[PDB]
């Protein structure tokens, strides 16, 4: 096992969604072989955070209802 070369660079530091302005979902196939969360904080470029965290899943969660009509 080893860290892949997903987006620019994996989320070297998982920050709270309180600093996440925007984000998107990243599929496992392209430059990434795994799932990652293309974060777009207000003080950090496109961040790639694997959807296996509490902070990530929290940000992706609000999105799960956002990118899913109900």
């Amino acid at each position: 096992a080893s860290n892949y070369d997903c987006c620019l660079s994996y989320i070297q530091t998982p920050l709270p969604s309180r600093a996440i302005v925007g984000f998107t979902r990243q599929m496992a196939d392209e430059a990434c072989d795994i799932n990652a969360i293309i974060f777009h904080t207000k003080k950090r470029k496109s961040v790639c955070a694997d959807p296996k965290q509490n902070w990530v899943k929290r940000a992706v969660n609000l999105l799960s209802l956002r990118v899913k009509k109900m």
